[PDB]
């Protein structure tokens, strides 16, 4: 009934029991990844999350409460239940209120918070705490690829060569460019038809996706998904637009070598 991984989230740093200490109430922060007991997460079927034997804890349900680990019998029962929707958030079901890493640096404390759909709010349950690296394949058979910052995507030509159609897929739900891993597919606003660029990440809703079972990238915020423009690729242009199951809004991933 339980089964244990790690957690990644913003810049591919874990979720972490700061210092290893498992004293009620130590906060959990953002640490590189790796297999110390402090960062290994035992998920139950009573929803409980748990690291040395001991339950993530809101240490209050306010927005703004810092997360903690304390002992799971002692522990408000509302405090130690946690869900995990499959847009990638953590969150805790009597408040509402979801797992946020308020900046990206190592050691920054986890808090609860409104959610906003953040990059700073997704999470990726897993053992495999390095990014995942692949093309994304879609409209006319063709790979997204990335054209320096400040610039749009567009689809072009598959090619195993290419190091711009590399994507990195981190655990906060970002898509990055390999290459250059500060930067991050990013739409330039929530809007019908607003354009799909690469920007440095900087965690915002903008630059949180979710591959759905349809074969969309959803932006949770925006609830629109990629598209290749009118369905043509010389325009070179990816927007957001409302899910229409049509071929210029499929994609896939293909993991590389
Ligand atoms: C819940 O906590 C959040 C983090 O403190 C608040 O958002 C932050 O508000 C600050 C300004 O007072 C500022 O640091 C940021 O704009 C913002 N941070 C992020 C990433 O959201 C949030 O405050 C609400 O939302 C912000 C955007 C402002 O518009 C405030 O006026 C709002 O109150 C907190 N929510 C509540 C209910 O207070
Ligand atoms: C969570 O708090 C519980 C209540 O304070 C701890 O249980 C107590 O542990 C004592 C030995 O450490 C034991 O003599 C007490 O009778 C017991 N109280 C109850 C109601 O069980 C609990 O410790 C765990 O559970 C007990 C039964 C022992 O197996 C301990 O070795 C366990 O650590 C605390 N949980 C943790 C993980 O610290
Ligand atoms: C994606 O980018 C990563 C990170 O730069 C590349 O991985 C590095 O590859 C070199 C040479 O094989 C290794 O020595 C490093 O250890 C790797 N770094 C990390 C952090 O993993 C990778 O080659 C790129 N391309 C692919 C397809 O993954
Ligand atoms: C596609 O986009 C290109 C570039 O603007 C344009 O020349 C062409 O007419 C567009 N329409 C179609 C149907 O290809």
């Amino acid at each position: 009934t339980s089964f244990t991984r790690n957690i990644v989230g913003r810049d591919g740093l874990c979720v972490d029991v700061r210092n290893g200490y498992d004293t009620d109430g130590t906060p959990l922060q953002l640490w590189p990844c790796g297999t110390q007991r402090n960062q290994r997460w035992t998920f139950d079927s009573d929803d409980t999350i748990r690291s040395m034997g001991k339950c993530m804890t809101a240490n209050g349900l306010n927005n703004g409460s810092n997360i903690v680990i304390f002992n799971c019998s002692t522990a408000a029962e509302n405090a130690i239940k946690w869900e995990v929707p499959i847009d990638g958030s953590i969150i805790n079901p009597s408040s509402g209120l979801v797992m946020t890493a308020p900046r990206a640096a190592s050691r920054t404390i986890l808090l609860l918070e409104d959610n906003i759909y953040a990059a700073s709010q997704g999470w990726t349950v897993t053992n495999n705490v390095k990014p995942i690296v692949a093309s994304i394949v879609g409209y006319k058979e063709m790979c997204l690829q990335s054209n320096g910052e400040n610039n749009g995507v567009w689809m072009e030509d598959c090619e195993a060569t290419s190091l711009q159609q590399q994507w990195a897929l981190y655990g906060d739900r970002t898509i990055r460019v390999n290459s250059t891993r500060g930067l991050c597919v990013t739409t330039n606003g929530y809007n019908s038809k607003d354009l799909i660029i690469i920007l440095k990440c900087q965690g915002l809703p903008s630059q949180r996706w979710f591959f759905n079972s349809d074969g969309a990238i959803v932006n949770p915020k925006s609830r629109l998904v990629m598209d290749v423009r009118a369905s043509n690729v010389s325009l070179r242009e990816i927007i957001i637009f409302p899910a229409t199951g049509n071929p210029n809004q499929q994609w896939v991933t293909q993991v590389l070598p």
